[PDB]
């Protein structure tokens, strides 16, 4: 229902994208994109990373994780969380549509010390 979003799954030989300098800027842009139905974004599965153009590892994007139920939060493109699914990227590439149930939240910047997770 409310957490079910229709997403444009990237389906294109090349995926040109841009990301964000800061987490807060990414949070703003993804929030507006969500309110507008996410047509500004593409779900890019993590195995398609080598086809993405325009992003560097330090760029902030929306990462999607989960082996079953899905979570999404802002983090760097280079991050490799447990059970990464891929990303929502700002891109105009060709697509097909699928609905995902997605919980959007915040994960970054909660730890001062280093830990093994």
């Amino acid at each position: 229902a409310s957490n079910q979003v229709t997403l444009a799954f990237a389906n294109d030989a090349e995926i040109s994208a841009f990301g964000f300098c800061t987490a807060s800027e990414a949070v703003s842009y993804y929030s507006e994109a969500a309110a507008s139905g996410f047509m500004q974004c593409r779900f890019v599965s993590f195995d398609l990373a080598d086809t993405v153009e325009g992003l560097l590892p330090e760029d902030y994007v929306m990462v999607v994780v989960g082996t079953t139920k899905l979570s999404a939060y802002v983090d760097t493109f280079g991050s490799r969380p447990r059970n990464i699914c891929g990303w929502l990227l700002f891109s105009n590439c060709n697509y097909f549509l699928e609905e995902l149930e997605l919980t959007f939240g915040r994960r970054g910047g909660l730890e001062h010390h280093h830990h093994h997770h």
